C-alpha cells in the first residue's frame, strides 16, 4: 500500500446542480449534507477522511480553504448545493453561515476558496469518472475544466490548526507539477 498509481479515468463533467449530487433532494431542489472525500490516493489515507476547513497562506484571498483531515474521524464541516443564485454553487457550514465555495484557479494554487469576494474564478464542477473501457468508476468527483486530479499537501498539527490535515490543490493536467511531498488523488463527495 506504499504507493498504489493513480487509476488513469476520464472525467465528464456533470450539471453544476444539486442533481449531480448523491444525497439528492428533489423535495427541496437541493441536495442534502455532504462531505468530501479523499479517494484513490497515491499514498494511503484513513478512510473517511473528509472536509476540514484550514487556514490561508494568505488570508486576503477569502475566509479560509477546504481541506481534507488525516484522522477519518476528526470532525467534519458540511457542505449543501443551493438552487439559490439562478445557477447552482456549493456551500460550507463555516464560521456562522453557509459561505460560498469556489476554485482560486491557475496552476499552481487552485484551490477551494470559502466565501471569496467579487473577484474573477472557476466553479467546483461535479464529474463523472470512466476507465479506458468505459466502465464508470462509482462517485462524484471534484474538479474543473477537464481536471480532477488533485494534489495532497500533508500539513501537520500546529499551535494555530491542532489538528493534522491535507492541503489540496487542482492539477491543471496528469502531468502538472508536484510540490515536495505531495502525492495525487480524488475528491469525492458523497
Amino acid at each position: 500500500l506504499e504507493a498504489r498509481a493513480l487509476p488513469q479515468v476520464s472525467a465528464v463533467a456533470k450539471p453544476r446542480a444539486c442533481s449531480s449530487y448523491p444525497t439528492f433532494d428533489p423535495a427541496t431542489g437541493e441536495a442534502t449534507e455532504f462531505i468530501f472525500y479523499a479517494d484513490s490516493t497515491e499514498e494511503p489515507v484513513a478512510p473517511f477522511a473528509g472536509s476540514v476547513v484550514g487556514k490561508l497562506a494568505n488570508p486576503n484571498l477569502a475566509i479560509a480553504r477546504i481541506g481534507i483531515a488525516v484522522r477519518g474521524d476528526l470532525a467534519k464541516v458540511v457542505t449543501k448545493c443551493f438552487p439559490d443564485g439562478g445557477e447552482e454553487g456549493l456551500r460550507t457550514r463555516t464560521h456562522g453561515d453557509w459561505r460560498r465555495l469556489t476554485l482560486a484557479g491557475g496552476e499552481d494554487e487552485n484551490i477551494i476558496l470559502i466565501g471569496q469576494g467579487p473577484v474573477a474564478h472557476r466553479p467546483l464542477t461535479p464529474h463523472d469518472h470512466f476507465f479506458a473501457n468505459g466502465t464508470q468508476q462509482p462517485g462524484v468527483f471534484m474538479g474543473d475544466n477537464g481536471s480532477t486530479t488533485w494534489a495532497f499537501s500533508r500539513k501537520d498539527a500546529s499551535a494555530s490548526e491542532p489538528f493534522d490535515q491535507y492541503e489540496i490543490r487542482l492539477l491543471k493536467s496528469a502531468d502538472s507539477p508536484l510540490r515536495n511531498g505531495e502525492f495525487r488523488g480524488f475528491v469525492r463527495a458523497a
